[PDB]
DNA sequence: TTGGCCCAGGGCCCC
């Protein structure tokens, strides 16, 4: 009933990014939050550690106005508190490598909504900053849109949360911290409901 | 417990 036995040794980490566009290679990463997970004694999954950073646009990054219109971020504001892609990701990777070790996992896997998006941005930022020993799987993800489709019959984040019996706020939507937390709680509830229904462990049904 | 965008009104929701 250990975390390391749940996902074949993958350590699931919830990620949401806010960006200045849809292209991971050309558009600025502006914000990232990460939430690691843990299992209790009863084997229920739940949020553990929470990290959140404002990110300084990389050298030569594009900034799409419509993106900034959508997320309401201003990369010029000297008050936002931005750090380098190197800084935010170094911190995230350190906390993650520590969680992998403590739980006896061997690799992290990104949990995110329409996960290829956040995965592509984090990987692009890691490559730019030349971070070595990136603990995240280089192509596998746990997409909560697909998981919600299965569990809840909904793929839109806000709707999936509401369908799962969670609160989800519009006026708080479109900020990394809130997004990541709701996503983490959605993922945990999906995993936990599968367990409550006797789908896990694989021996439980019989 | 989406308001606003994008291809008048409908449907979309990873920025
Ligand atoms: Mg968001
Ligand atoms: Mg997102």
């Amino acid at each position: 009933t250990g975390l390391c036995d749940r996902f074949r040794g993958f350590y699931p980490v919830v990620i949401d990014v806010e960006t200045a566009g849809f292209n991971a290679k050309t558009d600025a990463l502006l914000e990232i939050a990460a939430i690691t997970l843990k299992m209790d004694e009863q084997g229920w999954l739940m949020p553990d550690t929470t990290l959140h950073f404002h990110v300084e646009p990389f050298v030569g990054a594009n900034l799409q106005p419509e993106a900034l219109a959508f997320n309401g971020i201003d990369p010029n504001d000297p008050d936002r508190g931005a750090v380098s892609e190197y800084e935010a990701l170094h911190e995230i990777f350190k906390v993650v490598r520590k969680g992998i070790k403590a739980s006896g996992c061997n690799r992290a896997i990104m949990v995110a909504h329409n996960a290829n998006f956040d995965h592509s941005f984090m990987m692009a930022a890691a490559e730019r900053a030349s971070l070595k020993r990136n603990p995240f799987h280089p192509f596998a993800t746990f997409d909560t849109a697909a998981l919600a489709g299965l569990a809840l019959g909904q793929t839109v984040l806000s709707k999936a949360c509401q369908t799962a019996g969670m609160d989800f706020d519009s006026t708080q939507a479109h900020s990394a911290l809130y997004d990541t937390e709701r996503t983490a709680v959605l993922f945990c509830e999906i995993v936990n409901r599968w367990k409550r229904l006797g789908g896990w462990p694989l021996s439980a049904a019989e």
